């Protein structure tokens, strides 16, 4: 009862540095992932998958435009893209990322999981350059790519482009990027009141992150 | 030579139905020409004209980064072409392109000999005002039954073919309908000379072919 | 070691649902054979020189592969250089006799293991060698159960590859019997079950031990 | 209605150079035709005859099994294709159709003014020859790189396209050297009407058509 299987992330664009081989298998009943050091296995069942392109998530938008389909038997694909709407606002999701970051630039940058933080920093500098480039129009998911279409400091160093140096100089990576997008921290100081300002934004993804540590 | 071929229209939708199967051939320097059987469109376009689809943002330039499926690829074009796409938030150009026409057609060419490219036309039309509209909400519409669905309007379904033998009454008030229920107006014209005046100032193409050719733009 | 390269094989492969798994073939250079499965997705990988290898040895899951698998993506060209390697042989004595000896030892030592499905499986395993390697010989290119039934139409086949049902243990041990008369099958020379270790090891039958050892690196559908 | 389609050729074994873009449309009730670019061919046959195909064990169907992508297939008609393939044993009869064909082309073709076409239909009987006695020892290689390789007589590589503006005598010589290496013989015929009625009586299509117009996957 896999109904469809679609490629997707780094391998369905043809890019082999890095990455992961992603795969997404949809299947009535059951969102969980199986992965290993260079495959991934994602399983979505077609309501989540359709609501993700309604509410116009910017995975669901990679799916639409970069997605490889292998099979479908049930025509779930045709109607994931029958439902998206890419929106014109992608304002909280931004805000999301520049949030986050401010939080691993605070207290991220000496946790004992370096790769974890490495990780995590990443995914907020593309986050914030996809939602920017998808408010201009255009549709932006590689990283080669991501760092000349939003060209702010050090994004291709963030996006791990170009990766092993000391907490120094990783936290002054990130503090330039963050300069450079005229961003400002949210009204927060210490890890409880971030933990708050998560909650009341509904960050899930900084929740995530921030309990963690006690790309497409 | 060939650098990279697509999958297009509706075989690219799996759809069977007017089941004309398209591919896109890119193919370095050559003129954009196209070789046509019954049942096949072997388009071809030069990498600089199909990068300058996806920068003007073209429907059918969003139609083959959301819908095409590639078939090979020797030179990451089809990649620099969707790198290069900009949806643009305004299609008012090509929505009065195919509004003005309409409005000629309705006018002169209900009772014109060739029904047949009357009735094509209306329904490029219809699908380019419907697919637009979907395109400035956010949507990746193009398969003609979903246009009528998601693109609820009057007669939209009769009006690009979805059955398919009416008169010439019957016709034109469909397409009267249709105009009316999107709150069409007619631009500033009444005699056929005044359209292609018209149709020449606003640089409808598609327009002045289409009066050129009912004397004496294929669906995807 | 990175992924080279991808492909679809099996049922999946050949468009045919279910119960079935969707099955992946990844070539990675370094690692060593192994498989990651779930309920319904089976992810098999190989090294370039192993898949290299199963072609030149004819084996009858690199035939599938060629004629049957869907190239997801190829970064390398090993999918090439492994079609360009196949030799189909003209004789799969070999492949027949260890589903043949197989099958033997399940009729005499399997049907009333507790773990009924096991054996069932592995009866199916015999009987799709067989008919697979048959038919290989003759110049086809078949796998799919369904076409084995039809282009190998023996005794009970249809039954005995799960094209049906369960039924009790005597009437499972007619049918695979029957199929066993139906091709003139002979049992090996061989009584007890160690003897039975003894030849599947002297034949080099890996399925066969790692089937008898496995109802007191495996072999997987496509 | 055409309810299946398929990449053949250099195309689908990702080679590039020049060699076209194949595609095969699988359509009902028509008898086969092509349409042709300088640089696509697009092939038109009935579910009935891609069946007989893989009956008959021509060696295009066995590239098709083998290398061919199905691009999209609405009956399953591939699949009953793949089912119906016998690769046999013998391919005895498509040897010869090469080598008389060959002989065709040395003793009356080299002299065409279509020296285009006479080197497409030498690189063809090459071909033919090389992919018959591979099939025939297990082996399935359509690429011409690899058929170099694996059946490496006498000037194969120069005679499939791998190297071509020589002139008419070297073009010659060699075909001749490639004839003499895998021992083949004229046919007893000595004029052209002798060579049409030759490939009439051995069904040598692709002979009758190449003869005809001078007088791929």
């Amino acid at each position: 009862s896999i109904e469809a299987l679609m490629l997707f992330g780094s391998a369905a664009r043809g890019e082999s540095d890095k990455s992961a081989v992603a795969l997404l298998a949809v299947t009535s009943g059951v969102p969980f992932s199986k992965k290993t050091e260079q495959t991934e296995l994602q399983f979505l069942n077609p309501e989540e998958l359709l609501r993700s392109a309604s509410d116009g998530d910017l995975f669901a938008i990679h799916l639409a435009f970069e997605g490889k389909i292998i099979f479908d038997t049930t025509g779930v694909f045709t109607r994931f893209k029958e439902r998206l709407v890419i929106r014109k606002d992608y304002g909280r999701e931004i805000k999301w990322g520049n949030d986050l970051a401010w939080y691993l630039l605070d207290f991220g940058m000496n946790a004992e999981n370096t790769t974890l933080v490495n990780k995590r920093i990443a995914w907020c500098v593309r986050t914030i350059a996809i939602a920017r480039l998808v408010e201009s129009g255009k549709i932006i998911f590689s990283p080669r790519a991501l760092a000349k279409e939003f060209p702010r400091k050090h994004v291709s160093d963030l996006i791990g482009l170009r990766s092993d140096e000391d907490s120094q100089t990783r936290k002054r990576r990130l503090a330039g990027f963050l300069d450079s997008i005229d961003s400002s921290r949210p009204s927060v100081s210490s890890e409880q009141e971030y933990v708050s300002h998560f909650e009341r934004t509904e960050n899930r993804v900084g929740l995530q992150t921030l309990h963690g540590l006690k790309p497409y």
